[PDB]
């Protein structure tokens, strides 16, 4: 079993940018 | 089993980018 | 078995970007 | 058994973006 | 069994970047 | 005599903001 | 004699700001 | 007699941020 | 006489910032 | 007469900043 959890993550700005807060599986 | 969990995410601003705040499998 | 969760996450402004706050299998 | 849930997300503006905010199977 | 844990993190700006503020697999 | 012009100017997004592309006297 | 120009600029996203892109006097 | 020209800038996200590409008098 | 002249300026991302990319008198 | 020209600077991200790119007079 695999287990990912995100939370509370603040993100200002993003700009031409790749997996950025993700679940990348 | 794969279990992915994504909450109380804030993002500001995305600009040309891929593969944010997401759950990719 | 595959499980994607996703809640609570507030998106400010997307510009001409792919794959954002989705669960993309 | 794939399960794929969505829920509370705001988005404020989108523009000329694609797969944002979908379960994409 | 894998654990991955992403919680409280601020991010100001990120700009033509990869793999930030992310679970990769 | 005061001379203001405005021309075009692109904006993509506005999201909780107050004199924005306006010429305020 | 005051004179105040305002040509071809591109702004991508604004969010809780003031006095953007405009000719205060 | 003031002049004040402005042309052809961009600008990639802006937040929470005052007087920014503008013509203050 | 005084003259401001402002021209192709590219500014990233701004976060909480005042009197960027201006023309202040 | 005073002459302020401001041209072709390239600025990554600015955060919590004063008078930045600026003809301030």
């Amino acid at each position: 079993a695999n287990f990912l959890v995100h939370s509370g993550n603040n993100f200002g700005a993003i700009l031409s940018s790749t997996n950025v807060g993700s679940n990348t599986y």
